[PDB]
């Protein structure tokens, strides 16, 4: 199974995260890449390939220009503004605000923002164009024939909406992977979002559209990040009617109860006719995740693995969250595992 | 002129404010009232009472209850949470979320603020009652009869909206006044906010309302906090058609300019037919303001004090913005001085 990871990931090495009322050093930091590659090589999954670089061809159909023009000069802006820190927006289009968009750094960066806790941080912008690489290669090896491929995407990108970034992420990855199967030729792809927290930001690109059907696994926004969407109710609108699934789950879930949602998602996705699976892979679903509340173990990634490829439809995984101990990398290599055996 | 000012603003007393990217002292700090009320007396200004306590009887005309309620206790279920620093908002409702209210204190606390600059602490919600009871002492004065009064309000009011704090604001004292002196038996009431930053939270309040008309003059929207509010093509909604203008104006303003606003905003009002005026003044217009980009002078702080008074109806001015110096205090002073003489 071929291993797509670029190396300039590590472009992106903010120095700051808002995390309770204090800034941080960042919990999706390089070392996350570092300890998954070596897992999965450790698991034999040693046939590993740089990505090939791409334009903007296929991300142009997922999210907004002007967002992704924004991201482009983002950084050089804030610091063209005279600001010390690296680029945190305050300000937000919430409840009953003007749908205008502002003229400066300050105003932009909070209207193309969903999550304050991230900062844009100089190389963000290149690192997300090598991590969407990641996935386009990836994407292309499975619309190539491959049963299987994993992209090692850093950073994460299934917050980032059409036009707002945050959760860590910026260029939503598995959106672009999607797109991709169907200009190569697919009509009907599935996204499976099993990281903990709701994929608000693919939600959010698929939403009104019947192409690519959107399920996702994840604590309850009632009382997990990203809190104002991941709703059991929200199915879908207009062309995208039925095909938005959300499997909002309490504290202390273990996988007996995870994975009978996984079974109910995934007759969701054969009944939709997925050609192919796109898996947005975190293990912060781990019991010892520390920003999460969920309960698997590591024997669970491997049965969560078989289950997904039981479908018998070719998968593209593309990595998201999980955090904190090396063993995020023994999760992931256990996905892998079940996928392949 | 009878001034009402609370010593308990001081119990608003935050350590951080989120500034260019990092956490900084508060703008909006304790010393500014001491330089204001110092000021005051020094121009004659010496009839100076601390305000009665009030319930919320009046707020909750113009405030949602689960917003109050949200403030009455985010300190405490922050600091039960286990966080560390100061209570800060990181998510945010922004375009294409679902409505529904979160139940834990990190989604709350972004369902209830539109800006993350402004962190709760200790001793906030107190403060924040008092600076609203200095609103509505000085309101009764003004419908018993009074043809002026100031109200220290400190923390200020402007940016808070129905269920949002945000801007340094928590409680919108000036909605507060506008409301007791309807209840008090007015039928038309105006705001006129005078602060550099357009009054988004007072904005939002009546922008449904036909009973109290709303003129603002502001840095222009597109390149200013609060950055989503406040072009001049928001005229009001329903009941409130016809009864909001904004004034929006760019970069190094001066009288010149800022007082032709003021002249065109009070004609409106007086067709309009206020009964009052309830002045929400902000001396962040000074030319030395260290968070904004007009260019008023001291002196013409007189000015426009008198030219407000010329409307010949009742004034409460309502402290809200201007920072950094202590002319913040003369220019204060010279606005009831141009009120009074
Ligand atoms: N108790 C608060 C935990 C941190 N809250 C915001 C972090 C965003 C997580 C994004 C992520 O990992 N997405 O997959
Ligand atoms: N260039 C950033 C300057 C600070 N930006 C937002 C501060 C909020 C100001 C609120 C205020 O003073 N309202 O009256
Ligand atoms: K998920
Ligand atoms: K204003
Ligand atoms: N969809
Ligand atoms: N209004
Ligand atoms: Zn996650
Ligand atoms: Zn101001």
């Amino acid at each position: 199974m071929r291993v797509i990871f670029s190396e300039d990931h590590k472009l992106r090495n903010a120095k700051t995260e808002l995390y309770g009322g204090e800034l941080v050093p960042p919990f999706e930091a390089p070392f996350r890449a570092e300890w998954i590659l070596a897992a999965v090589k450790e698991a034999g999954f040693d046939d590993v390939v740089a990505p090939a670089r791409h334009g903007l061809e296929t991300v142009l159909k997922v999210h907004d220009a002007g967002y992704l023009n924004f991201l482009e000069t983002a950084w050089d802006r804030w610091k063209a503004a005279g600001y010390k820190g690296e680029a945190i927006a305050t300000s937000f289009p919430v409840r009953r605000t003007s749908p205008r968009i502002p003229t400066d750094i300050e105003g932009q960066i909070g209207y193309y923002c969903n999550a304050a806790e991230t900062a844009i941080s100089p190389g963000t912008w290149e690192a997300a164009l090598s991590s969407m690489a990641s996935a386009i290669d990836g994407a292309d090896l499975i619309a190539a024939g491959h049963k299987a491929a994993f992209s090692l995407c850093r950073p994460p990108g299934h917050h980032a909406g059409i036009d707002m970034f945050g959760g860590y992420c910026f260029i939503n990855n598995a959106a672009v992977a999607a797109q991709r199967l169907l200009d190569k030729g697919a009509k009907k792809i599935a996204i499976l979002d099993v990281d903990f927290h709701h994929g608000n930001g693919t939600q959010d690109i698929f939403y009104e559209r019947g192409d690519v059907f959107f399920a996702s696994l994840h604590g309850d926004p009632a009382e997990a990040f990203p809190h104002f969407l991941g709703y059991a109710e929200e199915t879908g609108k207009g062309a995208g009617a039925g095909t938005t699934a959300n499997y909002p789950m309490g504290r202390g879930t273990p996988y007996s109860v995870w994975g009978e949602a996984l079974t109910d998602s995934l007759k969701r996705i054969a009944a939709f006719g997925a050609e192919a699976i796109v898996v947005s892979l975190g293990v912060d679903t781990f019991e010892q995740d520390p920003i999460s509340f969920f309960k698997l173990t590591s024997p669970d990634y491997i049965t969560m693995g078989r289950t997904i490829a039981a479908s018998g439809v070719p998968l593209l995984v593309v990595m998201e969250g999980g955090y904190g101990v090396p063993e995020i990398g023994l999760n992931v290599a256990n996905v892998l595992k079940g996928v392949a055996g």
